[PDB]
Parts: structure tokens; sequence; C-alpha cells
């Protein structure tokens, strides 16, 4: 049912006019309008594309044929074309039907006159079937895909795929709508306000919210409880944003002290730098595949990114290296740092090539066809990148030398306790002990 | 039939005169002429090729066998050639007939030394059947392909496919004729002038104008209207040129302020810049996947582009980031500007590599085989491009320095009054008040 697709109102509409166009044509086809020959659905993974298609097949009332985009090419030459001829043959052999081909990437790759062969023999047959010499009517076709630009230009033409519909990640309102829908059919308690969960999950799809509610319910029943409450939703939310924790893996005191100084370094570097994102939990329990992680959670779920925020992030990604390099001396820096060091490099490149934030290079886009530029401009670009990185390192140590006391105090805070909230990090920096258990 | 194909009157003339040959040969077989042995049809997607094939099949008054390039080549070896032999056996058997192999991209592939010994058997049979040893007369063949150069050289050889006919995207008058044709099924109002819309859609094929009319009609019938009128055509044309409207979005006032300053920058750089394309409406309502777009629009749809107009395009691309720099200081530049830069760089390269508009590079075409020139001239070229872009952005920055008052005036005129129009933009840039409510 179309009510099961909460959020993405435009896409649900733009299939819903097709459905109610089928149910009573004369309310729409009076002035000469007629059925659209095809809807395309594009967007990231896990947003509601296949869901919307299953809802259209549920509320339409006409015969609905579905196939993946990979059930065509078995191992000979000309087997896919035969299966499209028989697919549309069965399709037009009855009333106005709908034909949902899912994963349209697998037969939608654009044909390029360099090696075109038996490979593109299925696509040409689909093209001749959608809009060919013999004009049939009544057949609608719906196809989904993660990759709109890989598709041919002869598929995305009007007359074959009349309208294009993009289903992407929801915002806070639609997000709270999705949670309100999945908080049904679970024995909630009071205390549960889905707007609160929606404010704290920037950048989650529908599949991840629904998974949140599900494993929160299972965790509720496994504690022998009676109703689901904000502690459970908070737990599962942490299991999605950070990773499953592990209260095992016995390890020495020198190691856990070292990690305490590493994550202490990221935290202090991220809490006193103008432009950094707001802070979140900062543990040393090995959760996920990492040995402790300082997570940051935005609130206004931005789409763009300024320059000060890029430099602030670029400084957060080195507080561990500079931290343990200021405590344990220089010849004792380990090799774990390199991992997060990796990510810093990526940011710096986007600041120079794509986004255009270096005055020495210019306001030019060296990003795509990086291999077409000469060697001088790439020398200047890469030199600019490295200058950004080491400048950020210098800022980081200049700051961690004047915040030494908060560094040690917070290190002991992470070594006595295992985790810390945000304001718990603040008070542990100030020095007032927290109301909880020293593990 | 041939009156249904509005625009591309040359191809229409060729096929009209072929069918006119099949009507009364004596007007043409006096001086000894004989029919063309073949007509090929090339052009981009959606420009009316299969349509002309339908017209000639409908009016030729003789048999008309049609197939696709993919209805050959099933599992076993030598079945495609077999089907071609039987196709021309039926063709010879029936009458003076016509044969339409739609989508010749499949079987008309280029021959090369590295084909796997069985790919080009169908093609070779098609060649020994068209102008082989046992010559005959009475069979005409028509073919359609998007990729004329991707065809073998023995299919295009006169004797086989005498006439190479070139369907192409219409000009202004052609679009007027297409719209006037397709509006004959729409219950129209009296405020409809297709010349306006034809002047509004510079670059659309015939199919896109078709479903433009269709969606305008269907939208007219959603609003409980009585006749499709000009505002509806405006709605649908805007939908196709920019995308859906996406009414339901939560927008912090700082966000939509910053956006209004970005498109304010583009609009001013396109307003007072010599040679820039005349300005159409500039909105900040979140259309499609962009958060606001200023949309320029030409007048006389020329194909050439002078050097003045090119530099105008570069400046129009730099105006946005220059706006954010002038208002929010330099550190507060976002990453949305990347989508601007990526376009401008493109134009810059066309000014230097292929259009021949530089002084140090020369009057030479460095475009084709870019990877084959030396490393010195590519250094010179890329230095030239970088200089073009830098000079562009500095011109933009002092232009927006002189027009600061109008910049704030139009930014505030966009935070209020969503989606101004060009005339309305000029009224806002002086201080008038618009004859319409605020949102
Ligand atoms: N708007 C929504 N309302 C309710 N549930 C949603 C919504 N959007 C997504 N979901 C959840 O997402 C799941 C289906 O995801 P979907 O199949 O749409 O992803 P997808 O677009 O197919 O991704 P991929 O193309 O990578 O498979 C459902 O189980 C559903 O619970
Ligand atoms: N010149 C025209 N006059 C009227 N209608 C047109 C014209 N050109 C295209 N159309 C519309 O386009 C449709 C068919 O387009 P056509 O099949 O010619 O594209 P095509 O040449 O096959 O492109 P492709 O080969 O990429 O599919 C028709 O249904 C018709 O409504
Ligand atoms: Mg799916
Ligand atoms: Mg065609
Ligand atoms: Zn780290
Ligand atoms: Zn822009």
């Amino acid at each position: 049912k179309f009510d099961d697709v909460c959020g993405c109102d435009e896409a649900r509409a733009e299939l819903e006019e097709i459905v109610d166009f089928l149910k009573d044509p004369t309310k729409y086809e009076s002035l000469g309008g007629k059925l659209p020959k095809g809807v395309l659905l594009t967007g990231p993974p896990g947003t509601g594309k296949t869901l919307l298609a299953r809802a259209t097949a549920g509320e339409a009332g006409v015969d609905f044929f579905f196939m993946s985009g990979s059930e065509f090419d078995e191992v000979y030459v000309g087997v896919g074309a035969k299966r499209i001829r028989d697919l549309f043959a069965q399709a037009r052999s009855r009333a106005p039907a709908i034909i949902f081909i899912d994963q349209l990437d697998a037969i939608g790759g654009k044909r390029n006159p360099k090696d075109q062969a038996y490979a593109k023999q299925t696509l040409n047959q689909l093209l001749v079937e959608l809009d060919g010499f013999s004009q049939t009517s009544g057949i609608i076709i719906i196809g989904a895909t993660n990759f709109p630009e890989a598709l041919d230009k002869a598929l995305t033409r009007p007359g074959r795929f009349d309208k294009v519909v993009n289903v992407d990640l929801p915002d806070v309102r639609g997000r709270a709508d999705i949670l309100k829908h999945h908080m049904k059919k679970i024995t909630l308690a009071d205390n549960v306000d889905p707007t609160i969960i929606a404010r704290g999950t920037p950048g989650l799809s529908g599949a991840e919210l629904a998974n949140l509610v599900n494993q929160a319910a299972v965790y509720a029943c496994q504690k022998n409880a009676v109703s689901v409450d904000m502690s459970h939703f908070e737990w599962a939310k942490d299991k999605i944003l950070m990773g499953a924790e592990r209260k095992t893996m016995v390890l020495t005191d020198a190691a856990r002290k070292a990690t305490a100084f590493h994550e202490a370094g990221h935290a202090i570097m991220a809490k006193y730098t103008n432009g950094a994102t707001p802070l979140y939990k900062a543990t040393i329990l090995p959760r996920g595949r990492a040995l402790g992680i300082t997570f940051q959670l935005p609130e206004m779920d931005k789409v763009d990114i300024t320059k000060r925020e890029c430099q602030a992030r670029l400084d957060v990604c080195m507080g561990g290296k500079i931290a343990e390099e200021l405590i344990y001396g220089k010849d004792n820096t380990t090799s774990g740092c390199g991992s997060d060091l990796q990510s810093a490099t990526g940011t710096a490149r986007a600041m120079v090539t794509q986004y255009g934030m270096s005055d020495d290079v210019g306001p030019v886009n060296l990003s795509e066809e990086w291999e077409s530029w000469s060697n001088k401009i790439r020398d200047i670009a890469d030199n600019e990148v490295i200058e950004l990185l080491k400048d950020s390192e210098e800022r980081a140590r200049r700051l961690l030398t004047k915040k030494n006391v908060e560094l040690h105090r917070l290190a002991q805070g992470l070594i006595e306790y295992e985790t810390l909230d945000a304001h718990e990090i603040e008070q542990v920096c100030k020095g007032e002990k927290l109301a909880k258990l020293k593990t």
C-alpha cells in the first residue's frame, strides 16, 4: 500500500498519478492526455525504489511482470534478445500491464563504437520494443537503478522513459515519518519520541532506520523487558553509528593507556578547534574493527562544506599522531596512526582539486581526467596538498602543547571509565567526578 | 503519413520522392533514371527516423517488411545469415518491396582483424544479398542508426544504400511546426501561441516536445481545468528544463539566505556582462537535485560562439563563488562551487585546445590525440587555461564590487519573492515593488 512509503512524497505521488490514471481514465484523459510510457527510478542504495515498485504492484490492479536486470544473458549469443521478445510478447498479450525491470544497470550500459558486439544485442532489442515500428499501447514500464549516468541515452529518452524520478535520502521530517511508521507493530512504552531519534541520526536511509527499530526491539526482548524505551533505541543507534562493542579481549595496561592518549588526542583536538563538528561518544572499548573511536555527530545535516570546516576536520585527523608523539617521544610513534592519516589525505586533495580552495593552484577543476593534465600543474597541485597536511600538523601540536592539562585529565578519564558522553567529556576536563561506575 | 512529420523536410522530401517514384515511374524513367537501391537514416535519438519509416510504409502502397538488427543471431551458428537469406527470398518472391532493418548498429559492425571468426557471417550474408552476384531489381532497403561512423564501409557503399539521409534536431520554425502538430489533440484555450514555446525550448528533439505537450495536458486535467492554456505549457516547460519542484523541504533561514546570495551572484554576472546570454528566470526554489539555479537563455540559436561570449560564460561561472567570497569572507567558501568550476574549466579548454583562441599555444588544434603531443606544449596550454580562469574570476570580483548595492538588493529580493523573472529581476534591481504577493 502507498501508505507504507513514508517520506519521499514527490516520488510516491508521481507513481500515484499513474495508478489512479489507470483506475479511472476519464478523470485525466479528458483534455487529450494519455498514459506515460515509462517511469525511471534513480537513487542511492536503500531508499524506497523497490519498495515503491512493490507498492505500485500492490495498488494497481493490473497484471504486473517483474524481472531482474540479469535474468537475460545466459551463455550463448542472442539469448537475451529472445527473452525480451517473449517478455514483451506476454506483456502486450493482455490488458494494460506494468513491467518492472530491476537493476537496469545490467542491461543499460551505453554502447560505445569501439568494441560493440553480441554484448549490446539485448539493449537494442529493448530499445526496439519500448518504441519501435509497431505502436502498441497499454504497457507501462518501470525500472530502477543506482547509477543513472551509466545508462544509455536511447533508454532515458522520452517516449521510452517519459519521466525520471529520483528517490534519495530523507531529511529530518521524513526521517521522523519513517521511524513513526516502523515504531508501529512493536510494543512501545511511553518516553518514546521519534523526533528525538530523528534529530540525532543525520544521514540515514530508510533501511537503516528500520533496522534500527528492529534490532532495538530484539534487544528489548532479550533483556526480558516488557516495552521498548529510549535506552534501547539509543543503544541500537550507537550500534549503527559506531559499531558493535566487545567487552572482552583482555589487554595490558600500557596498551590501553596508549589508546587512552590517542583518542584523548582526537577529542581534545576536536573540542577546541573553531569549525569542528559537535562531539559525540569517545570510547576505548574495541567496537567494530577499530581499537577505540571518537565519533562526531552533526545536527543540521549539511550538504555542502566550508573551508574552515575542512581545515578543522584536517586537524582532527592528526590529534592522535601528535598526541602520542608528544607523550611517548618521537621514536615511539606506532603505525596505527597511518590509518586515520589515510583519510586526512583524501580531504586535502578535495580541497585543492575538486572544491578549489588553494590560491597557488587556482579556481580550476583538476579532478576528472586527472591523467589529461600535464606534469607541471600536477606538481604544483600535489605540493599544495602536502603543504596543507603539514600546516595542519603544526597547528595541531601548537594547540596540544597549550592544552596539556586537559589532555592528561581526559586521558585518565578514559582510562578509569571506558566511555564518555559529550558533557561528560567537558566535566572530566573540568575535574568534577561523574555519577557512574569506575569500571 | 507524411503530413505527420513536421520539421526535417529534406529527409521527408527524399522519401516523398521515392514513393512518388513508385506511383508514376514515367515522370522519372524518361531520361533513364532508376530507383535508389537504398536509403539510410542517421541522427540523434528522438528526431523522427522510425517515424519517417512509418510514414513511408503507410503511404508507399506496397509491401513493407520490417525487422530489427537484433531479430537475427540466435544460439546456433549460421542462423542469422539463414534468416537474411529467407528474408530476401520472401522479399524477391512478393513484389517490388521495401525492407526496413531498424537498428543497424547490431549487424552493421565494423570488420577488424581481431573478430572471433563467426561474428561477421550475418553481415557478410547481408552484403552478398545487397549487390551480390545474381543481381536483380525491385527491392528497396531502409536503415536507421545513431552511429553512422560505427558502420562497416561496405554497407554504406553506393550500390548498397545509395542515399545517406540525415535527420537532425529542428531549428525554431521546425519546433513551431512540431508543437502545432501535436496540439491538434489537446482541447486548447485561446492564450496559446506555439511560437513562444518553440522559442523557449532551444535544443529539444521532437519526442521531448511531444511529452511536453502531453504532460501539459495531463497537468491541465489535474487542476479541474477546461482547456490547456499558456500557464500550463510554462509549467511543463519549466519542469523539463529544470526539474520537479520538491515543495516539501525544511530550510534554515541561513541556508536559503546563502543560496539567494549565490544565485544573486550568477544573476548579476549574467546581467551586466558584455556578450553574456540574455537572462531568463532565476529562482532558489529547490528544483530537482540543485538548491536553486539561474537559467540563461539564447535568442537566435546560432551554432558558432565568439571569444567574447566564451569569456562571458567563464565570468558567469565565477560570479557565484565570488559572491560568497565578497559577503561571507574568504574562509566561508563552500563546496557547492565545485559544480560551477567543473563547467567553466570545460569551456576554458575549448578556448585553447580546439577553438584556436590563444596566443602562446597558436593557431593549432591540440584536441584530437591529446595524449600524442609532447610535454612542453601541453605545459604551455594548461598554463594558458589557468590564466584564462584566473583572469575570469578577478574580472568577476571587481564587477561584483561595483554592483554591490544591486547584489544585496537582489539577494533580499530572492529571500522574498521566490523565483523572480528577468523583467521582475530588473525591477528588483532598481527598487520597485512587484505586482505580486510575497510567499
Ligand atoms: N519511505 C519508506 N518507508 C518505509 N520503509 C522504507 C522507506 N524507504 C525505505 N524503506 C525500507 O527500505 C527497504 C527496501 O529498500 P529498497 O529495496 O527500496 O532499496 P533499493 O532502492 O532497492 O536499494 P538497492 O537498489 O541497493 O537494492 C524496506 O525494507 C523498507 O523497510
Ligand atoms: N519530426 C517529428 N514530428 C513529429 N513527431 C516526432 C518527430 N520527431 C519525433 N517525433 C516523436 O518521436 C517519436 C518517435 O521518435 P523516433 O522513433 O523517430 O526516434 P528514433 O529516431 O528512433 O531515435 P532512437 O533511434 O534513438 O530511438 C514519435 O512517437 C513522435 O511522437
Ligand atoms: Mg531493490
Ligand atoms: Mg527507432
Ligand atoms: Zn586516530
Ligand atoms: Zn553556481
